[PDB]
């Protein structure tokens, strides 16, 4: 028997399921089971690796089964559930996840019989964590790896809440931040020992837990039910009504041993049906969010006219309802309108940033990346669920939000409903794309150094830029394209290589040290103190200048290097603030 | 400016330095530089050629250069030949692997031998052996090829992280490539291009790659000699019994700046006490001595019931440690520790007898021996994938495991070199049999070759008979009264080689017994089946085999095919006698 439930790491973040599932849907109706199925699994594996997204079958497909996107009918054919179809078509993907993860239970068709007896097992894991959080405050990745994976029954909420509360109480006693880690780590080894070389073996289970707890946080956050506060998973205050209804109507259905019958329920993305899902109530919910958005916008359009973008998009979303007023159209309007709200929140950060303490938090946090590896990991884990690399992307992006005037601040790393970081940008994408009135600036960041940096950033960066420019041409968008490449320490060979690309291949890649990126932030801080702020033109100008310097200066590493410092300081001084 | 360091292949194996150095030390205080130097260098070359090792002058500067490179010797400001303290130790044959360990650790570029324009401080600051220690801590093992590709062209101690990085990636690229032949292509291609960036063009980069390979070989031999590294398969790894020493070596190593002036530099480099290690006090040397004792006592105690031939080592340990009843000084302790490790190594040879109770381990030696019936290219390929050593050395090694498996010897004396985990390094010298197996009341020399036909006759007739007659005179001389046999093993025994030994047996009173590889394995097969049944060969059974085969060689009709069939029958008789299933 098993004693933990798990969220697979294939992939670690949910948004990567969609492209694989889209490819898998093409094998619907293929023989899939045993030896007669080899030809299809083989053809799939292969058409799958051909994605830009990837440049063993049973291991990738398993999560898709587990979340009831797909199954194998009794006579051996691959089937795609209604939920799978919707996700493959990219229809309201986070709602599809929310509803599947809410119905997720043990036992199930995947996890039944011998290894999963009903004496031990009866749990909806997502809804467990929702109930559990109603008691405890939030749960770090380690809480979850420690305590939650091992829970096998919805009944164990209180027992497990209590036991966590005590672990917090026995840890408050241990003085020394160093000594607290020992206590925690030893408690971890012991608790798992009760439950599962002796020494090296339990440690490997503890490793596995920490991995699976990361994935868990990422999947649960993608639902919009949970968010991050600091390094703690907690409930989303905007979803209280829903979470309630979810806890109330939850259940472990007993009919899980026959594949067709089980998936008729578990594959159904309309289930569970919630109380507000009527035409009447969906209209109210659609209107309600329009009001929230109109409001947010209206409080911001004086100081920050770049919100006219969102305003126009809302008009476009809602205009559907002049054509159709059915349940389905309403759900799409509501989904899109919440995405658009999330865009509005990115623009509201612009306003939050008129507060020097808020602006300074980003500066100060960015500063941390000057410190040594060990101090980096420490101040991060204490403040964020996502790892340091992903947080650097997050922070830089906030930097561009500080500087203002973009029509869109397009993070390519994943964030949650409270704009907190989750997952880094995919290999085929820059970390962010900042879209202005008449130019576009890509953000490429890294924390890697020396020979390693060249390895890792040279080709990706130039390729992203060249791919992006191709796409603008294709779409006939006629804005200049720059790329700011930001690192705490830029490696000489990396720098020279982008220089080569700028003059030879006509890229506009501008390397700025972290120190230099920060000066921009401080510059904007001081402007705001004096009731002024950077314009779209100021940023354009800075980008044009620094690029000009890259192609016009003598082809000597320290020549260009000081040339950038030169152009930079020109622009700095120009804003007529000293220090 | 040079881009690689190097271990000379003169000699390729480090144990051959000692006798040269001993001869060379006789020339201490001789003028050695330039034109007045000619007389001395020539007297030396001549004395050097007199050794058993150069029979079975030329450029000296090449014989002597490694002795300069490792700090055994130098030419002083006035141009006289001087032997450093390390050289003196090694000449006298005191703790020679320790001497080597210390000199190779201190060894650096740049140096007194390797300085100036060819070796600029901008590019060069490396201790080669300590670099490979560091590197291995990251990548686990390094094949010769690895060493050829990545290591010889490192010129700075700080390149470790970088080269580790680069290797892991190369291993990740290679691992994804499907198909053995295509893996080889990529490997050769990566190698080719890498060395192109560093140095008929194609054939010039390939000479460099070949050299790199050869130097990698000598490198692994010298490094293994130190005991710091052992072989696992065809990989050089760190010796896990040496974690602590390795870490201390890494921490305290350095490239000293005072290399330009000869006397000053050698006062450091020729000092066989440097570097001084933490445990090298009387107190901690005592603990180290006691700790090795306990290792030895333990392995001897888990053996002595079923393998009472470990009584030899038990007694020798006693003799070694009883020195400390008389003196406990740092020097006596270093000697005690040195010998007790040597003796530990003997205990491990006796432990193999126990490991071999496991039918799988036994069978591995049979199947490896079995590979030498294949074509030359199959042999090379199957041995390069499993050993650092060449297939000729590995054949001596397997034959010797063959004798361990048959059991009962007081001593299994490999004359070829093995490392601290008993893996093979270097074939036996031309003036020795490959092994000497010593029992209670008889001795068996083992001579083996992979050679065939006229080239086997040419190579073997005279050295085999000469080894036998040298050993026999030496026994008489020492009053050791045991009969002396030799088993001569080859995959295919040449008619003329055979008849030559038969001739020497009956005319010159040798006891040379040539067995085919096939017949050798048949013995091991027999002992295997005896073990399956709770039995095993005794010392008697072995003696009986040797005596009988010998008798057949001198008693049978003097026709080649008669004696050849006589051996088969005697062998089959002894096999039948053992009552096993063939």
């Amino acid at each position: 028997k098993k004693v933990n439930w798990y969220v697979s790491c294939s992939p670690r973040s949910p948004e990567k399921i969609q492209p694989e599932l889209k490819v898998l849907a093409n094998f619907e109706g293929s023989y899939w089971k045993g030896v007669k199925g080899y030809k299809a699994q083989e053809a799939f594996a292969k058409e799958l690796a051909a994605l830009p997204q990837f440049l063993s079958t049973r291991d990738r497909v398993a999560p898709m089964k587990t979340y009831g996107f797909v199954f194998v009918d009794e006579e051996g054919y691959l089937r795609i559930t209604e939920a799978g179809k919707m996700l493959a078509n990219n229809r309201r993907p986070k709602d599809v996840f929310l509803k599947q993860l809410v119905k997720w239970q043990y036992p199930s068709f995947q996890h039944k019989g011998k290894e999963y007896p009903e004496e031990e097992w009866s749990i909806n894991p997502l809804v467990f964590v929702l109930s559990l959080l109603k008691k405890v405050g939030g749960l770090s990745k380690l809480d979850i790896a420690m305590f939650c994976l091992t829970a096998t029954n919805n009944n164990q909420v209180d027992e497990i809440a209590e036991e966590i509360m005590q672990f917090r109480n026995e840890r408050e006693k241990i003085k020394g931040q160093n000594k607290k880690l020992e206590f925690t780590e030893n408690y971890f080894f012991k608790r798992f020992e009760k439950i599962y070389s002796h020494k090296s073996k339990i440690e490997t289970k503890m490793r596995n837990a920490r991995d699976v707890a990361d994935a868990t946080t990422r999947y649960f956050r993608y639902t919009g039910l949970f968010v991050a506060r600091g390094n703690q998973l907690v409930l989303n205050p905007e979803k209280s009504d829903l979470i309630d209804e979810i806890i109330s109507s939850s259940k472990v259905v007993k009919n899980y041993t026959r594949v067709e019958e089980f998936h008729e329920y578990y594959g159904n993305p309309s289930l569970p049906q919630f109380s507000f899902e009527t035409k009447e109530q969906l209209l109210d919910l659609a209107h309600r969010i329009r009001d929230e958005n109109t409001r947010l916008a209206e409080q911001l359009v004086e100081h920050f006219p770049n919100v006219k973008v969102e305003i126009q998009v809302l008009e476009d979303i809602y205009n559907s309802l002049n054509k159709k007023v059915d349940v389905e159209t309403l759900k799409d309007v509501i989904y899109h309108a919440k995405e658009l709200q999330l865009e509005l929140k990115k623009k509201k950060l612009q306003a939050d940033f008129n507060d020097p303490r808020q602006l300074e938090e980003v500066i100060d946090l960015l500063e941390v990346y000057h410190e040594k590896k060990n101090v980096i990991e420490e101040k991060i884990k204490a403040r964020f669920i996502a790892n340091k690399n992903t947080v650097f992307e997050w922070l830089t992006w906030n930097g561009f939000i500080i500087l203002g005037n973009a029509l869109e601040y397009k993070n390519n790393f994943v964030i949650d409903e409270e704009l907190q970081p989750v997952t880094h940008a995919a290999g085929n994408q820059p970390a962010m794309e900042i879209i202005y009135e008449d130019f576009i600036v890509l953000g490429e960041v890294t924390t890697s150094k020396g020979a390693t940096q060249f390895k890792m950033e040279s080709e990706p960066v130039t390729r992203h830029y060249l791919n992006k420019k191709k796409e603008l041409e294709k779409q006939g968008v006629e804005k200049e394209l720059y790329c700011l490449f930001i690192a705490p320490e830029i490696n000489k060979n990396t720098f020279e290589e982008f220089m080569k690309y700028n003059i030879v291949q006509n890229t506009r890649i501008i390397p700025l040290s972290l120190k230099q990126f920060n000066m921009l932030l401080m510059v904007q801080k001081k402007l705001i103190e004096k009731g002024r702020r950077l314009s779209s033109y100021d940023i354009k100008n800075l980008m044009v200048s620094l690029y000009r310097t890259t192609i016009e200066c003598e082809r000597k590493y320290t020549q260009i290097k000081a040339g950038l410092e030169e152009t930079l300081n020109n622009w700095v001084v120009d804003k007529e603030v000293r220090f």
